[PDB]
């Protein structure tokens, strides 16, 4: 039985509104309703991995696992294995996989982050799951961010707190947060970003939804506008939204949006909004294609409709040669030429690089680079041809071209990362000097750039 080079992943996000689900939720796992939906001809075909994120979940882990497994079994006649379940308050993530994947999945991690202080600490935050599927690292974050149209700044802060403090993936990758730790990272939930239009426009918005005319609404979506000004989810992707706002509905129908202010809302309007979202970030030049993104029409127990997204995701096998793992393959080398970092920092310390990759026995520290002053104010850190020669554990080009090098630039004085990025080894040529580039981030904010040339030697 050959190891797969592709898997499909189902991502679900549902704010259940503290109500039990209805008896049938199969439409969710089948990607049926509104938006980019799944072909009918695929209905009996199981996804490899189902990741289910809930918010305001009133069920026990036991109660929800029984409904999920029975749902997938009715759809597929396959009995799914539980990989992981983690709950913080009423925020839950469940990971289910086909039984044939049980021995492909290892290094399962779960964590949570509680956002806010005193007043604002008590029910918002994120749960997460990571694991290895053969040679590919996968991370999943379900977040319930701060509610309310006037708290987009708070939501952006909630995001930064989750990506700094969620402890998933390989702890040896110490300079790197979850936005660099995974081949594929999926981040979903009730992100709670609203359509920022005047309250007096509520009926006009409802009219536009009934005409399936979403363009004017999406142009005011706070998550789209915050992302365009690089305030949040920098370097993440989202599929185009072609489904009605998923919040806020009257329960037991989908025919009415309940937007007017009420004691129960803290006298806040809830204009129809895309609260419920799926974004992803994969390493450069890895296959990832969104094959569905939409909302169900027939699950009406909550004031939110469930959202689904499915993805094709590139995966690699666990490689073993005569040499690595457990030694170097003298045939392989990675060389960096004419390299420099450009940093936004106002500081003056010396900087060195760290190279981290699963293709190395352990991370590699460079010599300090030479600081110069950029023509527009910037710090430029020159490495020239000084960077060490990296010694991969395996030289086979079928392995090595599928790998990535994570880069941290660190202060010599403090050993703190000023910037993190990622370089793909999926080059156009081997034994050839080729341009490389990555932006650099710290705490998910843009802090600089790394550029230069690479020269990759494989056994071919
Ligand atoms: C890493 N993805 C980038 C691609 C370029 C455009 N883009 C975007 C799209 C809509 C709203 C705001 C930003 C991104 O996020």
């Amino acid at each position: 039985q050959p190891e797969p080079d592709m898997i499909t992943i189902f991502i679900g996000t549902w704010n259940m509104g503290n109500a039990p689900p209805p008896k049938k939720i199969t439409s969710w796992f089948l990607s049926k309703g509104q938006g980019k939906t799944r072909d009918d001809s695929a209905d009996y075909i199981p996804h490899d991995i189902y990741v289910i994120g809930t918010q305001e979940d009133p069920l026990s882990e036991k109660e929800w696992l029984e409904i999920l497994k029975h749902s997938l079994q009715e759809i597929t006649s396959v009995t799914f294995k539980t990989v992981a379940i983690h709950t913080l308050w009423n925020i839950r993530i469940v990971v289910l996989a086909k039984p044939e994947h049980e021995n492909r999945i290892s290094h399962i991690c779960t964590d949570n982050v509680k956002t806010g202080i005193a007043n604002t600490l008590g029910n918002k935050g994120a749960v997460g799951v990571s694991f290895m599927f053969n040679g590919t690292s996968l991370g999943f974050v379900n977040s319930h961010l701060t509610s309310g149209s006037e708290k987009k700044l708070r939501r952006n802060q909630n995001y930064m707190n989750i990506l700094r403090f969620l402890a998933l993936g390989d702890k040896k990758l110490s300079p790197f947060n979850i936005t660099h730790r995974f081949t594929h990272l999926f981040w979903f939930g009730d992100l709670n970003y609203r359509v920022d239009l005047p309250t007096w426009e509520a009926e006009t918005i409802i009219q536009k939804i009934k005409q399936q005319q979403y363009a004017d609404l999406l142009s005011h979506d706070q998550l789209l506008t915050e992302r365009r000004e690089q305030k949040v989810f920098l370097h993440f992707e989202e599929e185009e939204i072609t489904f009605a706002p998923t919040y806020r509905f009257e329960r037991l129908t989908r025919d009415k949006y309940a937007y007017t202010k009420q004691k129960a809302t803290g006298m806040k309007y809830n204009l129809p909004s895309w609260c419920d979202r799926v974004l992803w970030k994969s390493y450069p030049l890895v296959h990832v294609v969104c094959q569905s993104y939409g909302s169900t029409s027939d699950i009406m127990t909550s004031d939110h409709s469930p959202v689904f997204a499915t993805f094709e995701a590139g995966v690699t096998s666990q490689f073993v040669s005569k040499n690595g793992p457990g030694t170097v393959d003298s045939q392989g080398q990675i060389e960096f030429l004419r390299c420099y970092a450009t940093l936004k920092t106002k500081s003056q310390t010396k900087f060195y690089l760290e190279f981290h990759s699963s293709c190395l026995e352990s991370f590699v520290k460079s010599q300090e680079g030479e600081n110069e002053e950029g023509s527009e104010g910037e710090l430029v850190v020159k490495f020239g041809e000084t960077l060490p020669k990296l010694k991969p554990i395996i030289s086979d080009p079928e392995y090595l071209l599928d790998q990535h090098i994570l880069i941290s630039i660190k202060s010599s004085d403090s050993d703190e990362s000023y910037g993190e990025g990622c370089i793909a080894l999926r080059l156009e040529a081997t034994e050839t000097q080729l341009p490389i580039y990555t932006p650099l981030t710290h705490h998910g904010e843009l802090t600089g750039h790394f550029q230069g040339e690479i020269k990759l030697q494989t056994s071919q």
